[PDB]
């Protein structure tokens, strides 16, 4: 499946594409204003998630830090990256089936829109200025918007016990982005698309 991530912000980002335990594709590349990367994603891939990472630094081995998505200091992501980071979320090839949804769960950098390139399903976005209307105590000091969980780390933010309810702090993300998800438990978002389908992620999808 291929993936064409287009980076629309004024600012330079580096797209970061892993399964967890596995980069996909590079893994990770610089994208400059109105760059576009494509990469390719092995079918039956679960579990996929893209982000992007702000205000980086990597030397010429390809090593170094990111404001927001650090992937543990590597330019070419092998896992997941540090909150906040909005994330592009997709399991490909399910019993047929694709699914692709964006979720606000660890927080929110950078806006996004994730679409199906091919027919059959509709896409989702998340671009709204979350940043700037972020509540005070999850203000990231470093860029972006913290998800209660990583500030706060209780089992009612974390949904450790598998029986959480929504939060002041998740409301706040489903009020300015009502088609990601909010919360582990929050009433699913996700998109069903016919199996095998290619996508585009944007940054920055709205002037």
């Amino acid at each position: 499946a291929t993936f064409e991530i287009v980076n629309r912000c004024s600012y330079t980002v580096w797209a970061a594409a892993s399964k967890g335990d596995a980069a996909l594709d590079a893994g990770g590349r610089q994208l400059n204003s109105g760059e576009s990367w494509t990469i390719n994603v092995e079918p039956g891939t679960n579990g996929g998630k893209i982000w992007a990472r702000t205000d980086c630094y990597f030397d010429d081995s390809g090593s170094g830090i990111c404001k927001t998505g650090d992937c543990g200091g590597l330019l070419r992501c092998k896992r997941f990256g540090r909150p906040p980071t909005t994330l592009a979320e997709f399991s490909l090839n399910q019993y047929g089936k694709d699914y692709i949804d964006i979720s606000n769960i660890k927080g929110f950098n950078v806006p996004m829109d994730f679409s199906p390139t091919t027919r059959g399903c509709r896409g989702v976005r998340c671009a709204a200025d979350i940043v700037g209307q972020c509540p005070a105590k999850l203000k990231a000091p470093g860029g972006g918007c913290n998800d209660a969980c990583t500030v706060f780390q209780t089992s009612e933010y974390c949904c450790t016990t598998g029986k959480c309810g929504p939060t002041e702090y998740s409301r706040f993300f489903k009020r300015l982005c009502p088609d990601a998800f909010s919360y582990v438990l929050d009433k699913p978002t996700t998109v069903t698309c016919p199996g095998s389908s290619n996508y585009r992620v944007t940054f920055c999808p709205t002037a």
